[PDB]
């Protein structure tokens, strides 16, 4: 908690200009259309434009604790609705220009947003799943689980156990969930462009993961609004808000981004949505 590194914070945001804007998010375009397997990495960066602060921002709770001030919430987490982004993913997972979606948040929208978690790796937990110590069961519940750092909520099991439910959020100490992870790095390794969205890539193994699809020639964007560990090994760095350039990729993708119809939990990703033709790239 005091001896932990909360690596570097408050770093300056840098803004592409309209124009380099505009080209960077067509060359990703390009690079959703070119590729057989996109996965995607999040962190707290996506969950912003929603009323929740990140980490390492301006404003990141890290940043903000440095300085002897607070970080601030305009939402709570039972009331934060999913993003512009969030919703983006989810519609590119339907039509299949999606593989799999590694996230770093607890902030719990990726799942609230009816996104499948057998395509879905929470690697360090979601404020909403506590899981039972034996049969290793996972409630996903309307209102945050009230522990953090893998504690008894009070609860207990009830599939046909009584075993102890504990929270998913892992504590500073505690290794990021072995499926999870294999998951999360087998989809990194076998994918042929990783995009990151909203991370600063600063933590181990969780913002090494998209340097991995580089390995093999894979392609790498990184889509944030500061630097971040691993700009060098990018192939495109996009320096911008993440829901403006995910509606551009959408609208070029010829994609509506769909409506959320409140919180929803989807364990398994239905067969894929017709998707429109693909231009003619080179
Ligand atoms: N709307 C936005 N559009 C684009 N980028 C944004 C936006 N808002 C913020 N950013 C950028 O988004 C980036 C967010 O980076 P960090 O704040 O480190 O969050 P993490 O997900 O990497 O933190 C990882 C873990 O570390 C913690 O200890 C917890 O365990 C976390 O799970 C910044 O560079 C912002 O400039
Ligand atoms: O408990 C917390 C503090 C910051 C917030 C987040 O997901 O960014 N989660
Ligand atoms: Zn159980």
């Amino acid at each position: 908690p005091f001896t932990a590194d909360k690596g570097k914070c408050g770093l300056p945001e840098i803004f592409d200009p309209p124009e380099e804007l505009e080209r960077k998010v067509w060359e990703l375009a390009r690079l959703v259309w070119q590729s057989s397997s996109v996965v995607f990495h999040t962190g707290a960066g996506i969950s912003t434009a929603s009323g929740i602060p990140d980490f390492r921002g301006p404003h990141g709770v890290w940043t903000m604790e440095e300085r002897g001030l607070a970080p601030k919430f305009d939402t709570t987490f039972e009331s934060a609705r999913p993003t512009q982004t969030h919703m983006a993913l989810v519609q590119l997972e339907r039509v299949g220009l999606l593989r799999f979606l590694v996230s770093q948040n607890v902030d719990g929208l990726h799942v609230r947003s009816g996104f499948p978690r057998d395509k879905l790796a929470e690697l360090h937990g979601n404020m909403f799943v506590e899981e039972c110590a034996k049969c290793k069961t996972q409630y996903v519940r309307d209102t945050v689980v009230g522990t953090m750092g893998l504690k008894a909520t009070g609860r207990l099991c009830t599939v046909a156990c009584r075993g102890e439910l504990r929270d998913t959020i892992l504590d500073w100490e505690d290794s990021l969930p072995d499926r999870d992870l294999a998951l999360a790095d087998e989809a990194s390794r076998n994918a042929d462009l990783s995009i990151t969205l909203g991370t600063s890539l600063q933590i181990r193994p969780s913002g090494n993961l998209p340097l991995a699809t580089k390995r093999r020639g894979g392609r790498l964007v990184i889509v944030n609004l500061q630097p971040t560990k691993h700009d060098r090994h990018a192939d495109l760095r996009i320096h911008g808000y993440v829901d403006e350039v995910m509606t551009r990729l959408m609208k070029h993708l010829g994609l509506e981004i769909p409506a959320w119809d409140g919180p929803r939990v989807l364990e398994r990703a239905l067969p894929p949505l017709p998707r429109p033709p693909t231009p003619k790239l080179e």
